């Protein structure tokens, strides 16, 4: 009774195996359900005030229903910042629109010890 | 980067290590290639459903960096929810503390909700 990518994309809210979406910074990412309630994509980042903008970085995490969380590590064959961020939140569609609504943690190195920020983001489907 | 490099820079002498957090919650995290963590994690936490029973765990790591994931879906019970930690390892002698923060998401009252907390793991082997 493995959910299939398919209904795994669908129980998410979502028409197909894959999905692109923007958040309010217009930081853009693409999701790709896959067996095990697995979640696998890339993230690219456009926050200001953030190192490792405009290229991908892998993205790993898991979901249930509408429920999703995912990883990414801040090393590309581009650049580093020596840092780690994890998402987690909950779809929700509306007529022909879905949003991802997150919280968002991130573990890095302080100019002491290591420190975990915190924030929000909305992300909405790319049709 | 290759499974020892990866857990070693995280601060584990072992592709696979035990831990536990201040509640009595259990995982077992092993380092795969590139910067992937996988295992299974075991909720003992006071007030949530889903407890006693191992469910998958998948992440990544960077340095003494991680965050990981867990769906609350198995064949023993289902909580509708997933919940994500991220944070930093340290390591005193042979001792090694993950200190973590937690936010899941759920079916809350009215609607989705995010509930956040802080996890604090200890390496038992």
């Amino acid at each position: 009774q493995d959910m299939s990518p398919r209904q795994s994309a669908e129980a998410f809210g979502v028409p197909a195996v894959s999905s692109s979406w923007v958040n309010q910074d217009g930081s853009t990412m693409t999701l790709v359900f896959g067996a095990g309630n697995s979640v696998s994509g890339f993230y690219v980042n456009n926050a200001p005030g953030f190192g490792c903008q405009g290229t991908p970085y892998p993205l790993v995490g898991l979901t249930w229903g509408n429920f999703i969380g995912f990883t990414v590590a801040w090393d590309n064959a581009t650049a580093n910042c020596n840092s780690v961020t994890s998402w987690t939140g909950f779809a929700e569609a509306a007529g022909s629109d879905v949003t991802i609504v997150t919280d968002w943690n991130l573990a890095y190195q302080g100019s002491s010890s290591g420190e975990i920020q915190q924030g929000s983001d909305t992300f909405t489907l790319v049709n």
